[PDB]
C-alpha cells in the first residue's frame, strides 16, 4: 500500500521546514515505503528538472549509498538537493570546484591534501582558545539577562573555530563571518538579499591573498601544510585553496550553530537530561545533540549506473536523496530513537553523513565546539528558560533556527 502522504508532497519543500520538521511523514515512509519516489512537478524541483528523486529514509540504505561512491555520484548534480526553482544550471555546476561535490580521482587527491589540515593535532591545538572563548561567550550572554540564544550563544564559537583553524587575524574575522553568513538561507525572506555567488567570489580572492602571503611567511596553521608541495609535488593551488576556504566557511558555520541551538531546545524539553548534563557533563551528548538536530536534513547523489538498493531498482541518472533526518531516527538502529538520551553509546547516527569517501572532515571539530559551548552554558546560565518559540529557517535541506529568545536568568 502507498504511504499515507498528501498528494504532491515534496520532502525537500522549503515551506515545510520553515514551520516544522516533517517527522511523521518520514516515519510513514520508513514503515510503508522506505525507498519512495518523490515526484516533482515541472519547475518545482529546486533546480533539478528530472521529474523527482528517490527518498532514502533508512539508515542502512543511507550508509550503503555513502559507501558505494563508485556508483552514487556527488559530482553529477552536486550534493545539495534544493535551490531556488529558477537557479541556472551553471550555478549548480560551479559547485563542482569544491571537494564536497567531487568524485574520484579528483576528490581523492583533494581529500588527501586537505587531511593535512584536519589532523587530530591541528584540531586539538584549538581546544584551549576555543574553551576560553566559549566561557567568555556564555558569560557575556548571561550578563545580558535575556536575549537571542541563536545570536548570543550559538553563532560565535563555530565561526571562531574556522578563523582559528585557518589562521585568520582577529581584524579579519568580521569580514570572514559576514562572507560565511552570506551563503546559506537565500530562500528565507529574512536573507532574501544575500548573494552567495558574490560572497563566494570575494572569499576566493581573499583566500588567494592569504595563500600567496603565507607561502612567503609560513606559520603553524593548516594553510602552510596545504599550499606546500610534498615529495610528489602535491599541494593546493591558490585557487584550490580559495575553493576550500569557501567550503570551510560554509561547512563550519550554520551546521554547528544549529546543533547548539537545537541542542538547547532538546534540553529545554528534557529537563532530566539537562540536570544530568550539568552534573556529569558527558561528551557523548555532542553526538546525541547532532543526532537530534541533524543540521543537514539531506544530501543527494546521482546514480552513475543501474543499482538495486534494498529491492528498489535505481536507474542510471536518477537522483537519490539521503534524508539524514529520517535515518537518524530509524527504529531498526536506535533503541527508542525518539528518546533524547545524552548517554547514547554507541551512537551510529549519520548526522555527519554515512561513512565513506565524503565523511565529514570537521566532525570532531564540531563535537569539540559543541562540547565546549555547552560546558560554558552549564557554567554560566544553568537555569536558562526559553521565553518564546524558535523561528525556523526556510530551507529545503538545512535544518536551521534563525532566532530563539531565551531568559538566561530565571
Ligand atoms: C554539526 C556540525 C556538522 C554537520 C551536521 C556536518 C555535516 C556533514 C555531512 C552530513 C557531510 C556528508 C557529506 C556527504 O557525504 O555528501 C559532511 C561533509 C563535510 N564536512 Fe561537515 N558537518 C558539520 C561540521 C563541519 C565542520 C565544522 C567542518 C569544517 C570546519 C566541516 C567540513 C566538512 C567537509 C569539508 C565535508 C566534505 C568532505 C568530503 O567531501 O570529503 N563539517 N558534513
Ligand atoms: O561549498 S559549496 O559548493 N557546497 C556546500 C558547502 C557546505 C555545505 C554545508 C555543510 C555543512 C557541514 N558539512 C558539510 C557541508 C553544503 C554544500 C556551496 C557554497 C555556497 C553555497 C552553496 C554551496
Ligand atoms: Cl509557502
Ligand atoms: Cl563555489
Amino acid at each position: 500500500p502507498s504511504p499515507n502522504l498528501p498528494p504532491g508532497f515534496d520532502f525537500t519543500d522549503p515551506a515545510i521546514y520553515a514551520e516544522r520538521l516533517p517527522v511523521a511523514e518520514f516515519a510513514e515512509l520508513r514503515s510503508a515505503a522506505p525507498i519512495w519516489w518523490n515526484g516533482q512537478d515541472p519547475g518545482k524541483g529546486g533546480g533539478f528538472h528530472d521529474g523527482g528523486f528517490w527518498a532514502i529514509t533508512k539508515l542502512n540504505d543511507v550508509k550503503e549509498i555513502s559507501r558505494h561512491s563508485d556508483v552514487f555520484s556527488s559530482y553529477e548534480n552536486g550534493v545539495i538537493p534544493r535551490f531556488k526553482n529558477d537557479i541556472a544550471r551553471e550555478d549548480i555546476e560551479v559547485q563542482r570546484f569544491v571537494m564536497l561535490n567531487m568524485d574520484a580521482p579528483h576528490h581523492t587527491r583533494l581529500r588527501k591534501i586537505i587531511s593535512r589540515g584536519f589532523t587530530p593535532r591541528a584540531v586539538g591545538r584549538l581546544h584551549d582558545e576555543l574553551q576560553e572563548r566559549a566561557q567568555k561567550i556564555a558569560a557575556e550572554a548571561a550578563a545580558a539577562g535575556s536575549g537571542d540564544f541563536v545570536e548570543q550563544v550559538s553563532c560565535e564559537l563555530p565561526l571562531q573555530a574556522i578563523a582559528g583553524l585557518l589562521g585568520v587575524p582577529q581584524e579579519d574575522r568580521g569580514k570572514l563571518f559576514h562572507w560565511s553568513n552570506e551563503m546559506t538561507g537565500n530562500e528565507d525572506p529574512e536573507y532574501a538579499h544575500i548573494d552567495p555567488k558574490a560572497s563566494s567570489a570575494e572569499l576566493i580572492g581573499y583566500a588567494m591573498k592569504m595563500a600567496e602571503e603565507k607561502a612567503k611567511n609560513p606559520a603553524d596553521d593548516i594553510v602552510t601544510q596545504l599550499i606546500q608541495a610534498d615529495i610528489d609535488g602535491e599541494k593546493l593551488s591558490d585557487d584550490e585553496f580559495g575553493f576550500f576556504v569557501v567550503m570551510l566557511a560554509v561547512a563550519g558555520n550554520e551546521t554547528t550553530r544549529n546543533s547548539i541551538t537545537q541542542g538547547m531546545m532538546a534540553f529545554a524539553e528534557h529537563p532530566d537530561q539537562w540536570e544530568l548534563y550539568k552534573k556529569v557533563r558527558p561528551e557523548t551528548a555532542a553526538d546525541e545533540i547532532v543526532r537530534w538536530a541533524t543540521p543537514v536534513t539531506a544530501f543527494q547523489r546521482t546514480a552513475l549506473r543501474d543499482y538495486e538498493l534494498s529491492g528498489v531498482q535505481i536507474k542510471k541518472g536518477q537522483r537519490v536523496v539521503m534524508f539524514y533526518r529520517s535515518a537518524n531516527f530509524d527504529e531498526e538502529v536506535f533503541q527508542d530513537p525518539f528518546t533524547f538520551n545524552i548517554l547514547r553509546n554507541p551512537n551510529p547516527h549519520v548526522g555527519f553523513g554515512g561513512t565513506g569517501a565524503h565523511y565529514c572532515i570537521g566532525a570532531n571539530l564540531a563535537r569539540m565546539t559543541i562540547n565546549l559551548i555547552f560546558n560554558a552554558v552549564a557554567d554560566h546560565m544553568p537555569d536558562l528558560k526559553p521565553i518564546s518559540a524558535p523561528e525556523r529557517l526556510r530551507s529545503g535541506w538545512l535544518n536551521g533556527i534563525k532566532h530563539w529568545q531565551v531568559d538566561y536568568t530565571g
